[PDB]
């Protein structure tokens, strides 16, 4: 289930981290507006830079920091909070948090394992409710 | 303490375990007969050898677990019985954990930060027994 999705993805977080963000960038192209530097480089050219997986890991640290503190695929008012003020996300909107877990979702259907799909649709669905109760619009 | 050094070290979980490990084959260089591919290596031509970066950054993802579902920094059995069964492991004996774990701590105290020293300490004590209860000799 969603406990053990956390497990299975901290156990390779750098490779499931990069794998999952070009999947968004590939579904959304409109959303690499918000990555100017990533412009114009196929997946393979992303993920020889050091900096791509340096940068993937970190954000999908605090991904699964938040998913292991929600409760039934809840996240804390306080860690939506936290993801709001950060000053790297000024003026995205809850949008763009949407779709990160519409492609997230699609991944874990096309990987022929074990996800538990159906929680993390419902986390992405809480997550962007909490966000727009800490103040994003 | 311990919790918080968790996360402490996930924030920049990959240089936290290259250094660390490099500590741990510094200070016991005998350590070099389980993996004979980083004899005759200098620390910057080790942290580019891909099977490096990916042995220690599997390494550390997995430690962080183990220590995340530890109770008073005494791990599950059943994170001691997945250790030991890994053929990886098949050469393997207590003492290369013990080792491992007396650099982390030097490698704490020689930081200059928050870490809780003390708590690393008694949990590598406690996964040595672990170890040593699952089936390690
Ligand atoms: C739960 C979802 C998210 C988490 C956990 C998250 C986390 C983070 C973290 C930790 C960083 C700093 C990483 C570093 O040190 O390099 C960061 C930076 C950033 N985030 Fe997010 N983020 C999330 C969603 C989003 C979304 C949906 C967008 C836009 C579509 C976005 C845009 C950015 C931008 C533009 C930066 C600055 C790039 C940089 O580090 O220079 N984030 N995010
Ligand atoms: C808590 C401590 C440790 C954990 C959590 C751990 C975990 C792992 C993991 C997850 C793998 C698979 C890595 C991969 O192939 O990508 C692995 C392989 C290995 N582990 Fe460990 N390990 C630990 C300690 C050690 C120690 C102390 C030694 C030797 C002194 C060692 C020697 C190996 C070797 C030789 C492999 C296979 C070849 C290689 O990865 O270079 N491990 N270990
Ligand atoms: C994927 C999801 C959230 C992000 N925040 N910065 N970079 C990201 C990549």
């Amino acid at each position: 289930g969603f406990k053990q999705d956390i497990a299975t993805l901290r156990g390779d977080l750098r490779t499931y981290a990069q794998d999952i963000f070009l999947a968004f960038l590939n579904k959304y192209p409109d959303e690499k507006r918000n990555f100017k530097n990533y412009v114009g480089k196929s997946d393979q050219e992303l993920k020889s830079m050091a900096k791509f997986g340096d940068h993937t890991e970190k954000v999908f640290n605090l991904m699964m920091e938040v998913a292991d503190r929600a409760t039934d695929c809840v996240p804390l008012a306080s860690d939506a909070s936290t993801l709001v003020q950060m000053k790297q996300h000024s003026g995205l909107t809850t949008g763009n948090f949407e779709k990160l877990f519409v492609a997230l979702v699609e991944y874990m259907r096309a990987s022929g394992q074990s996800f538990d799909s159906q929680s993390w649709d419902r986390f992405g669905k809480n997550l962007v409710s909490a966000l727009s109760s800490a103040g994003m619009k």
